[PDB]
Parts: structure tokens; C-alpha cells; sequence
């Protein structure tokens, strides 16, 4: 099922994590999704636990990334509010 997840950003480090796919950028063939592709240690994403590589990424700040393009995905995803809220589906 979806799950929410509120990562908090702070001064000088990245959430910690990147993402693949898109509309035009497939991750999987004729699966446009996005998806979480890297981890990345010491980080919110990986201190917070929740998110794991694989995920498909449905909503940030509640904006559906369904059919939207990788361009898209990262404007979204440096959003500087905080924090940046996530729903995602577990594989």
C-alpha cells in the first residue's frame, strides 16, 4: 500500500536519495514510473529508514509523479520547503 513518508531537510547535506525514471526515461520498459534508485548513507533518507531502493515515488508535496517526466520528478524534489512529504509503494 502507499506509504507517507516527511523527510526534513537540513542545512548542507541532501535528503539522500536519487531517483530513476520518467516519461521518455524509463527505468523499466513501458513502465514510466519513478523510482527510488540510490540510498545514500548518513543522510535523512537513510537515517529515517522508511525509504528503500525500488520504491515507486506517487506523490511529493501530494503532486502525482504518475506519467510525468524525470525533468519533472527532480523540480519537484527541490522544492526548498521542508519537509518534503513522499507517498511511495514498497516493492
Amino acid at each position: 500500500g502507499p506509504e507517507t513518508i516527511s523527510l526534513h531537510r537540513q542545512h548542507g547535506r541532501g535528503l539522500g536519495f536519487t531517483i530513476a525514471g520518467g516519461q521518455g526515461s524509463p527505468h523499466i520498459a513501458g513502465d514510466d514510473g519513478i523510482f527510488i534508485s540510490k540510498i545514500i548513507p548518513d543522510s535523512a533518507a537513510k537515517e529515517d529508514g522508511r525509504l528503500a531502493v525500488g520504491d515507486r515515488v506517487l506523490s511529493v508535496q501530494g503532486e502525482s509523479c504518475e506519467k510525468i517526466t524525470h525533468e519533472r520528478a527532480v523540480e519537484m524534489l527541490r522544492n526548498p520547503a521542508s519537509p518534503i512529504v513522499l507517498v511511495v509503494e514498497h516493492n
